[PDB]
């Protein structure tokens, strides 16, 4: 509902002025990571609009030329306060652009720089329904409807309707796993992850929470489809690899490299989330819900670690 | 003047079909890395055309739905062989893009699925105005260029007219220093390169370059705007820093300057230390990558000497 109106207004206030062409996703550490979503579903989906998702601090030092009346800009940070991605807002405005800020702190200062704000849940127990990375695709897919239509927004929204009690099952599910997993590398200082396709942001994401653990050193996170193209870590004997595998579009690229590391014998802790039952999600929509669903469940393999041993 | 005239063809063939509207550069490995300039051009300076790098893995399983008459596609592979790459060119016909092709192998097989082929240098003694980043570039400005206009046009092709000069007396004004760096770093099992901007990609494919010398870990390349937000180690870790010229040298000398703050090792390559600052502002960006990733190598090839002593192009 709310997404939905808010777009509404932008695509009224904006038809005299052309409408809405180009949408930037714009934010600094977790929460850029959590808009690779909703930039690789517009690359996938739309035909007439232009997503682009940049790091605050370059936005703000190269502004596109395409910023203006005809973008819309989508700012998020978590306690409202990241300077760079309030001097984005600040900047986007002063070119006319509409602001979407997405925050959990609704007096932040990144507030007074918003032409609309939209919060989302956080914590233990959130609905996932309505968190911060559903929101920004909400932003996406909200956007593509409004302007040109989006063929399967019915399906998106049903799985939207889904996505909470498939995370909240798959954490229960990989109790055990996760268990297991703490205690075979608990004394790995580096662990390489691996992913591809829209869910890619929360691979990375599960790489600094490895770093932050074992405090060691920051190790790639691997595509799937650069094994034996630029990605040699499979010649590495040592380092243990974390391998995120989706559902949906890029699945086939993921199978392929979990198979190349089978082949050489390596030590991989797999995430499926085909095994974790994300395939209720329409297959017209899944690659979008691999984030949601990686984001969520991995704590409970990072708490075992732990325990073992900007948002 | 390259890509001018294959541009050309294709902004006349396709016209009748509503034009250019989305350009897909697609490879794998060194090939996609050299390709970041182009994506970071485009998302710069476009307000018609969108912009979209694919990995050819991807590209083939997760297609675009703007993947047809409105669309170019350019894809690279060194020898011609990458076989998903071969099928990336052979789905986008299939939806009616146009598709060029760069490569060193004329007599490839990734030609016979291309509309048209573009070669470019390589070697020792290359003549950087050619070489394969270079050749991805002018498919951008020229495809810009072609369709909307492109007001900086004129200042990127002097760009393009001074950048071997300065990439080679580059090379020559480092080599001492790259001596010194190997002694200090010879026995560094790990070290993390940091970039930011249009240059990006060279950073990137530098940490390919120590993983492989080093076979240790291949360590983050770390981009700029990204240490006030995602740490200092016992590990001790050393740095590799590409301090670019241009729009993102400030995100770059803040991190710089938190680094000398904290009294970590870290190696500075400046590309206004290097001459690079005879370009244009309006386009300097744009040659951070051919600059570092050719002057790198000095660097390389003294660390692999002073420790006695398979990546796609």
């Amino acid at each position: 509902m709310g997404m939905k109106e808010t777009v509404s207004n932008i695509v009224t206030s904006q038809a005299e002025k052309g409408g809405v062409k180009h949408v930037y996703y714009v934010a600094c550490g977790g929460s850029y990571a959590a808009f690779y979503p909703a930039k690789a579903f517009l690359e996938k989906e739309a035909k007439a609009l232009t997503v682009g998702l940049y790091n605050s601090g370059e936005f703000i030092n190269n502004p596109p030329v395409a910023l203006g009346e005809n973008a819309v800009v989508v700012v998020a940070s978590h306690k409202g306060n990241t300077p760079e991605t309030i001097k984005a807002a600040e900047i986007a405005r002063q070119h006319g652009a509409p602001v979407i800020g997405l925050t959990w702190i609704m007096d932040s200062p990144l507030v007074a720089h918003c032409d609309y704000v939209e919060t989302y849940t956080f914590g233990d127990g959130k609905d996932i329904a309505g968190e911060k990375t559903m929101k920004g695709l909400l932003s996406a897919v909200e956007l593509l409807q409004q302007t040109e239509g989006y063929a399967h927004y019915d399906d998106f929204q049903d799985g939207v309707s889904k996505i909470n009690r498939i995370v909240w099952r798959a954490c229960e599910q990989v109790a055990e796993r996760a268990q297991a997993f703490a205690q075979e590398y608990k004394d790995d200082k580096v662990i390489y992850t691996v992913a591809s396709g829209a869910g890619y942001g929360a691979a990375y994401l599960q790489s600094i929470c490895i770093f932050m653990e074992m405090q060691w050193i920051h190790s790639a996170c691997i595509h799937s489809g650069e094994f034996f193209h630029g990605a040699f870590e499979i010649t590495d004997a040592n380092t243990p690899f974390f391998f995120q595998f989706s559902e949906g579009n890029t699945r086939a690229v993921d199978e392929r490299a979990l198979n190349f590391l089978k082949k050489y014998g390596r030590r991989i802790e797999v995430v499926d989330a085909a095994a974790l039952g994300l395939s209720t999600i329409k297959t017209t929509v899944i690659d979008y819900f691999n984030h949601s669903l990686f984001n969520n469940v991995y704590p409970v393999y990072n708490r075992a670690l732990a325990e073992a041993r900007e948002y």
